[PDB]
């Protein structure tokens, strides 16, 4: 398996050096019996100086046997009052698009950096969930508002 081999080389190379406050590891099998190779549970820590400081948001990165042809769909487990990350989750992000930029040479570190790079900055070309895209608009100083309140929420749990 090309996707198997690529994905274990990704994690064998994040686990050797990685920005420091992300995770991205394989996902427990259903059953119970071992890891998912192919659903990967990673975590974003907000970047220092930005509205999303502090926190530390979940995300999953589900990919298929076309994998590096095909980009991962990246999931905020819960989601984020943000104008790119659609209500279910998906990161709306032009790298993570096959018919835009995303290329086979696209790394998990390079995702992982370009979604919290997302978070600082809103794309107003590509709104993907109406009420953060509506507020960011209506007014900012709302808009800070509720991320730094929802950045507090995902602090690591105590
Ligand atoms: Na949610």
């Amino acid at each position: 398996s090309i996707a198997k081999k690529r994905l274990a080389q990704e994690r064998a190379e994040w686990r050797k050096d990685h920005p420091a406050g992300f995770s991205a590891k394989y996902s427990p099998m259903s059953d119970g019996k071992g890891l998912d190779i192919m659903k990967w549970i990673c975590k974003i820590p907000g970047k220092k100086g930005g509205l999303w400081e502090g926190g530390e948001y979940p995300l999953t990165m589900e990919f298929t046997e076309d994998y590096p042809s095909k980009p991962p769909k990246c999931k905020f487990t819960t989601v984020l009052f943000h104008p790119n990350i659609y209500p279910s989750g998906t990161v709306c992000l032009s790298i993570l698009n096959e018919d835009e930029d995303w290329k086979p040479s696209i790394t998990i570190k390079q995702i992982l950096l370009g979604i919290q790079d997302l978070l600082d900055n809103p794309n107003p070309n590509s709104p993907a969930q109406a009420e953060p895209f509506l507020l960011y608009q209506q007014d900012r100083d709302s808009y800070e508002k509720k991320v730094k309140k929802q950045a507090i929420e995902f602090r690591p749990k105590d």
